[PDB]
């Protein structure tokens, strides 16, 4: 298990332009294209984002790139983020990896608001953060995916994908 597995786990892969789980035009491998309703403003990001006249639909090595950038930046803005760095400095391996997957699903400014949660993890406080963590907007319209990303942090371990 690895931040690239575990987010393929969580966000699945999908080929043509579909709606994420908040409504919005998603394509590959979670990544997401536009908060607009509009779908041709949506087909537009993934032109621009792919560097072709796409008309909805990518390959697999495509979906691939954009995974692969979209994870990249998710680290990149931890590491840029002053609220975050630090915590994940702190953090192990596995840890750091929960950490990633929040940013990829929320971003760093919403992840950076966790400012509570953020703490226990630094203070390496697991089951507090854990229980901290599922007072959220987060846990509550993406359960599943929430408990697992919470369980990698309660104990360090990826025994919640385990077998996914
Ligand atoms: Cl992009
Ligand atoms: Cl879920
Ligand atoms: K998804």
């Amino acid at each position: 298990m690895n931040i690239f597995e575990m987010l393929r786990i969580d966000e699945g892969l999908r080929l043509k332009i579909y709606k994420d789980t908040e409504g919005y035009y998603t394509i590959g491998i979670g990544h997401l294209l536009t908060k607009s309703p509009s779908l041709n403003a949506a087909k537009s990001e993934l032109d621009k984002a792919i560097g072709r006249n796409t008309n909805g639909v990518i390959t697999k090595d495509e979906a691939e790139k954009l995974f692969n950038q979209d994870v990249d930046a998710a680290v990149r803005g931890v590491l840029r983020n002053a609220k975050l760095k630090p915590v994940y400095d702190s953090l192990d391996a596995v840890r750091r990896a929960a950490l990633i997957n929040m940013v990829f699903q929320m971003g760093e400014t919403g992840v950076a608001g966790f400012t509570n949660s953020l703490r226990m993890l630094q203070q390496k406080r697991w089951d507090e953060a854990a229980v901290n963590l599922a007072k959220s907007r987060w846990y509550n319209q993406t359960p599943n995916r929430a408990k697992r990303v919470i369980t990698t942090f309660r104990t360090g371990t990826w025994d919640a994908y385990k077998n996914l």
